DNA sequence: GTCGACTCAAAAATCAAGTAG
DNA sequence: CTACTTGATTTTTGAGTCGAC
DNA sequence: GTCGACTCAAAAATCAAGTAG
DNA sequence: CTACTTGATTTTTGAGTCGAC
């Protein structure tokens, strides 16, 4: 990782091991089937890599840091925890559509690796809950476990990117967009 | 499929329960038409006579238990004083009802890969007997403004049961539990 | 070979629950070998039995033969051999209640088996009965009675009851050879 | 079998079931077989019989009888044991062609209906010993286990009777007649 | 059928690609055969070229198995070495991996070439030269419009050039 | 290169390239092989080339301009297209004979850089087309295609090139030399 | 017989860290 | 009333096949 | 060579719906 | 300042191996 060739390089395969695992599958999916897609030769992969499982890892590790980072530069802005969960709740439903063939990642995940399945939602809950603790303190959401809630609000984003991203390409519409808003700002006072 | 005579049915249930215990306890792949049939104590060709396809044996094992769920959860919520309390103890319920089918949540996690359609109608046809029970609660003027709705209560339940009640398995405390009260009573009540 | 020889091992299941009862999912779950490969190795279901008596004949007539090879009446050779032979059916009981399911499902075996068994016992009978060891009757009958009374026994006093013969059952057969072969 | 009726198709059914299992095998032969061949409807059969296996049942209940009455018949005139077993050998395998049909199933029994194949035997047996054992008493034959000796000579015939019987229509010549004879009369003969 | 399934895809890919540049993982995917299944098979890499090698020598030896003859048998090699096109830039590999067939494929060639050759030279049909030099002239020609025409072009010849062609050997061989 | 000590450096690489990759083939050859035979750095050979695959690039460029000036030496100053072979054909072999090397990582060339092996025939031939297409109208070449009789001419030098060449060194004979002239001076006498 | 993951000795390409002119 | 009779409907049965890794 | 879903050609059981005695 | 130099260091290569069905 070093070297800014041996990042690229890595960038290559990790990036090529996305859109086929997104295809046909993790079992399907062969280090010659990566190592092709990259254009590098056949045991780079095991350069970077330790194994054919790790490649997983990495790929939900970035899954992760990818879409935490894409939120937290919508929220920079006001005070108010209200107003940055109206903005971190539409915001991940356009990037959820922008990522869409990419869920079946996950399924491939909770088969294969089960155990980085489950860390994904723990890491994100990790920062969901020291982040709500600021603002339930300042009084300005309400007084309860902030753990809790962090899995509740993911449990929304979750189940709207089920329904309304992956089982529908329309989306939401206008009036649902400003449906949507009330029911978080209901939720916390 | 075929429901003629009881020893039809008797022997479809033959093959449906023993089903459900095989793929919960070593998932899909592992369970063959002879393990099921054997576990079944019946002919390996009858599989087929009920179900067309391995496949289509998700289809009916998911019916069964959404029905089962969905009749669990309509019994404590008849009786309820308003759509308020209807939501308190069907949310409070759900995680008591999930570390009974616990075991069975294995089959669930089966769905989303080999049958997703099914795993799509479990949520679409719960959150179509969601939508009518909010539509005309909001008629009533106790809960604020509907199919989204049913959707936001669901995948609290959802996540919920897959941290407290599966991957911790433990449960809630009874601080935790008093908590969640008050997040349905401030999203329902206009504050 | 490993994979046909856990196959094989067929022999337990069409022992104790027949040919009929035994399937092929049966037969590949026990060896722990996937369905198809029963099919990778053999033809047919029956093609299995050929199989099992291929063994059993080898298992048998190389056995038997080893302690009849020397004595010097053949009185005493068909004392000895019937003793023999009770013996080895306990040892082999398996086989036999595989050799008996042989009448119904590949009758052809079965007729074959007794028809060759026949052919040893005759050529023996015949030569020393014309010197005067046994008594002078058809060898292929008495080959035949002593094939029979083998037979009997062995389902009797080995399968239908896995006791066997005591020792004073062993004398009062002993004796039955004897008085029946002895010319008088 | 309530009826005079009742019992003359039991027996349309019984020996069109006797004639066709002899025939082509107990697996062969259809319900449909026995009742079209007996000329009667396909669900009498279940009238009067539980299932197919349960006719092999009847089939030799009657084959026993009527191979025990045939014999006591020809055994009774004679009072020394050595002929009446020389008798009772030859006149075993005169009934045994004049009812191959019958002796047939009874081969099939050993894979069909293991429990009234080993009956049958030992039912033979059990009235073979105490008429043996006694004439051992009266120092006729040999004295050895009666029941050792009930196996051997019932080995004997029932060899012979698939030999010189069902494996080919023969049957003994004079010369294999006397010499048969003489291995009864050699083998119980005290010396 | 698994093993033919292999020379198949692996022609095919030495003779577009080139022998370095097809790996054993290339060739078992164009075959649609697991990867252990080509060493199961051959022991080496270099083994499959040797078969190959071995399979196209064969070939040729069938082929040289039959003034106008230098003429005929010119436009029948390239319309063999067109039908053969996947094979012969397989042979073309071979100076590189292993000179001493290379070598000895234009000699043989040389060899038959060089006494049919002299008994025309005899009868008055062609100019007296050197016969070696002569057949390796024929040769090289051949080699060479195989490597343009045929080879680096899938287009041919034409009835224009094929002519054409017949008089340039026509002019050199008779006086 | 910039300086004159620097392009003294390009050099000391480039005269042991061609000493290695000529003696023990291209793949043989490693970069520290190059470098140490040169007395230089290891990094030294990529400040002067891209990767070890482009040294063939511009060896194979040296050669072809070494040669078309040395062909033209000797051809530049004629009038006879017919001679003009002539000495073009006896002076390419001469030359070969002398740069045996250069020719050795020609054939190496096929192999590796099958893009400026295949573009140095196809450039050779521009240089004949473009010669001969003048001499067609003039009367003095047959009347052919240009391209065709390029490649023709090329052939004979190429295959001419190995045997007597490259695998021999015993090069031709003054009977030889003679009797090829013949043979091109025949092949474009418009008859 | 079939499979596809993982090893390993080579030798490329690339640096940080210097010195010449 | 019970005792037989009917055939079409239904359920049952493994062995053998098939394309896949 | 190894794997397991799936077809298939019969059958055995049923049972409504009767007729005989 | 630029042009050149140095060699350990980091990356790349794809054949051959490895168990396991």
């Amino acid at each position: 990782p070093k070297t800014e060739k041996g990042k690229e390089s890595l960038n290559k395969i990790l990036d090529a091991s996305v859109e086929l695992i997104a295809d046909k599958g993790f079992l399907s999916t062969s280090i010659n089937d990566i190592t092709s897609k990259a254009g590098v030769a056949y045991g780079l992969f095991y350069f970077y890599f330790k194994s054919k499982h790790d490649i997983l890892d990495e790929i939900i590790r970035q899954f992760n840091r990818n879409m935490r980072y894409y939120l937290k530069t919508y929220t920079q802005n006001l005070d108010s925890r209200i107003d940055v969960e109206k903005v971190g709740m539409k915001k991940f439903l356009e990037w959820m559509n922008e990522n869409k063939k990419y869920y079946k990642i996950f399924i491939e995940t909770q088969v294969h690796r089960p155990d980085i399945y489950k860390w994904h939602f723990m890491k994100l809950a990790e920062r969901y809950t020291t982040g709500l603790s600021e603002a339930m303190r300042r009084g300005e959401i309400i007084n309860v476990d902030p753990e809790l809630l962090s899995y509740v609000l993911i449990g929304i984003a979750h189940m709207l990117g089920k329904r309304y991203v992956l089982w529908s390409n329309s989306g939401l519409t206008l009036k649902q967009q400003r449906d949507l808003d009330l029911i978080i700002e209901n939720m916390l006072t």
